[PDB]
C-alpha cells in the first residue's frame, strides 16, 4: 500500500476504506468491518457525520491500536462535517463532536461534505410538509476559514472538500488571506464519470481527487438514478477483469489508481474486503486504461435532479 503526498506535506494512503451502510444495516456492523479492513490492509478509513457510525468506527480503529496491530500513525482518519453545519460557528463544535465519537485527538483529514447548505438544526434531512429538502445560504469561504482554524488547533491533521466543482475550488483557492488549501476534493469518480477535466484541474494546483462510488455505488433505490446502468456488469470491465484474471472492482479501482486518483471502496463482506487490497498485486497496460477512458458518460449515480435548484448544485457546471 502506497501513499500520496498532501500539498500539505502530509501523506494519504492511495487506497481507503468506505465505512458507509445504508440506515438497514446495523451499526454494530460497522465496528466489524472496519476491524476487518485493518487486518486486510487498510489504513485509510472514510467516515462522516451523515454515516451515523463514528463511535463503531473510532472504536474499531482504538481496537486496533489497542491489541498492538497498528500506531495511531499508521491510520489515516477522516470525517466530514454536514451541510446543516455549514455555519461558521458550528465548524469547529461538529469537528469536537466527531472527535469525541470516535474518542480521537485528531482526524487525519476533515472535509466539507458537501458545497450545498442545509438548514440548521437536529435533522440531518430538513424536509418541509411536502417532503422537500429546506436549504440554507452560507458564504463557504466563511465556512473554510472555520476549517482553517480547526487546522491551525491541530485537531485536523489536513483539511479539505467534497463534491465541489472547479468554479466551487477557484472560489476557495481565490479567497484573500487564504491559510490553508484543501488537500484534496472527493468527488464521485467511476468509468462512468471519470471527471478528466476536473481531474487534471486538481492536479494543477496540488489537489488530490479522492474516488467515491468508484465501484458503481452501493444502489440504494432510494437515491440511485434508476435508469443507470450497473457498473460491474460493464462488458469492458468484465473482458479486462478475465484478461488479468482479476474482478471487474479490481479492475475499476486500478484505473484510478493509474491515473493519480486516491480511490474508496467500500465493503461490508469480509471476502470483498480483502479482495479489494488486491488493487496492488496487477497493472493495466496503456491500452487498457483507454479502453476504460473511453467508457466516460458523465454518470452520477446520485439521484440530485431534485437538488439542481440548489444554487451551489456542484453538477450545474461543465466540471
Ligand atoms: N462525500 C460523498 O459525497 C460520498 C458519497 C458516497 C460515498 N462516499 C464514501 O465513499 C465510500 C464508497 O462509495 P460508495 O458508498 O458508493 O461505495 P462503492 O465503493 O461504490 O461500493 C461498491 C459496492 O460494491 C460492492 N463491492 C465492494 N468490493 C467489491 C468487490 N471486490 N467485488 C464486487 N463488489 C464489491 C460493495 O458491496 P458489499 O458491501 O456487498 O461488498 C459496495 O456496496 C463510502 O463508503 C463513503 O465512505 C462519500
Ligand atoms: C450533488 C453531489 N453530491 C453531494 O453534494 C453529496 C450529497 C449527499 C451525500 C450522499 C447522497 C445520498 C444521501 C442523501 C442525503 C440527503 O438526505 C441530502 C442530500 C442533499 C440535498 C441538498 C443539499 C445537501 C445534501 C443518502 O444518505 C445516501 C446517498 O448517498
Amino acid at each position: 500500500q502506497q501513499c500520496v503526498k498532501l500539498n500539505d506535506g502530509h501523506f494519504m494512503p492511495v487506497l481507503g476504506f468506505g465505512t458507509y451502510a445504508p440506515p438497514e444495516v446495523p451499526r454494530s456492523k460497522a465496528l466489524e468491518v472496519t476491524k476487518l479492513a485493518i487486518e486486510a490492509g487498510f489504513r485509510h478509513i472514510d467516515s462522516a457525520h451523515l454515516y451515523n457510525n463514528e463511535e463503531q468506527v473510532g472504536l474499531a480503529i482504538r481496537s486496533k491500536i489497542a491489541d498492538g496491530s497498528v500506531k495511531r500513525e499508521d491510520i489515516f482518519y477522516t470525517s466530514k462535517l454536514w451541510s446543516t453545519f455549514h455555519r461558521p460557528e458550528l465548524v469547529r463544535p461538529a469537528l469536537e463532536n466527531s472527535l469525541k465519537k470516535a474518542q480521537l485527538d485528531y482526524v487525519d483529514l476533515y472535509l466539507i461534505h458537501s458545497p450545498m447548505s442545509l438548514k440548521p438544526g437536529e435533522e440531518l434531512s430538513p424536509t418541509d410538509e411536502n417532503g422537500k429538502v429546506i436549504f440554507d445560504i452560507v458564504d463557504l469561504c466563511t465556512t473554510w476559514e472555520a476549517m482553517e482554524k480547526c487546522k491551525d488547533a491541530g485537531l485536523a491533521k489536513s483539511i479539505g472538500v467534497s463534491n465541489f466543482n472547479r468554479r466551487q475550488l477557484e472560489m476557495i483557492l481565490n479567497k484573500p488571506g487564504l491559510k490553508y488549501k484543501p488537500v484534496c476534493n472527493q468527488v464521485e469518480c467511476h468509468p462512468y464519470f471519470n471527471r478528466s477535466k476536473l481531474l487534471d484541474f486538481c492536479k494543477s494546483k496540488d489537489i488530490v481527487l479522492v474516488a467515491y462510488s468508484a465501484l458503481g455505488s452501493q444502489r440504494d433505490k432510494r437515491w440511485v438514478d434508476p435508469n443507470s446502468p450497473v457498473l460491474l456488469e460493464d462488458p469492458v470491465l468484465c473482458a479486462l477483469a478475465k484478461k488479468h484474471k482479476r474482478t471487474p472492482a479490481l479492475i475499476a479501482l486500478r484505473y484510478q489508481l493509474q491515473r493519480g486518483v486516491v480511490v474508496l471502496a467500500k465493503s461490508y463482506n469480509e471476502q470483498r474486503i480483502r479482495q479489494n487490497v488486491q488493487v496492488f498485486e496487477f497493472q493495466l497496460t496503456a491500452e487498457d486504461m483507454k479502453a476504460i477512458d473511453g467508457l466516460d458518460r458523465n454518470l452520477h449515480y446520485f439521484n440530485s435532479d431534485s437538488f439542481a435548484s440548489h444554487p451551489n448544485y456542484p453538477y450545474s457546471d461543465e466540471y
